[PDB]
């Protein structure tokens, strides 16, 4: 009835319950990410456009597909038409509550972490 149109960066890391990725090349393989590679992933892309508080689309969809990993060849860290109910708690409340050109907060889930833009 209701859906929005927003991208999400999922980062992870090797001290997670399951650090491994579902790729078509590297299904089942491995990911050679640490704790600290987890963090400064996401941490990195909101302060890419530091020194401006102005967060674009393209910017964001470049390192989307750049950082997340879920599914890059899959989904390419990119959402589409969701309704509320889909996502965790957390997640569906901020990305259908988003700002147009803003990013969500820092979303832990127990698979792991990740974060959220909204399309203008």
């Amino acid at each position: 009835p209701t859906e929005r149109h927003f991208y999400h960066v999922l980062v992870k890391h090797k001290d997670v319950r399951r650090p491994s990725s579902l790729a078509p090349r590297n299904k089942g393989e491995k990911i050679t990410r640490s704790r600290a590679d987890a963090i400064n992933l996401a941490q990195a892309i909101l302060a890419q456009h530091k020194e401006r508080k102005t967060w674009s689309l393209d910017e964001f969809v470049q390192v989307v597909r750049d950082f997340s990993e879920c599914g890059s060849a899959k989904r390419d860290g990119d959402l589409g038409m969701v309704e509320s109910g889909t996502y965790t708690e957390g997640f569906d409340t901020v990305a259908f509550s988003l700002k147009s050109g803003e990013v969500s907060a820092p979303v832990e889930t127990e698979l792991g972490v990740h974060l959220i833009y909204r399309v203008e």
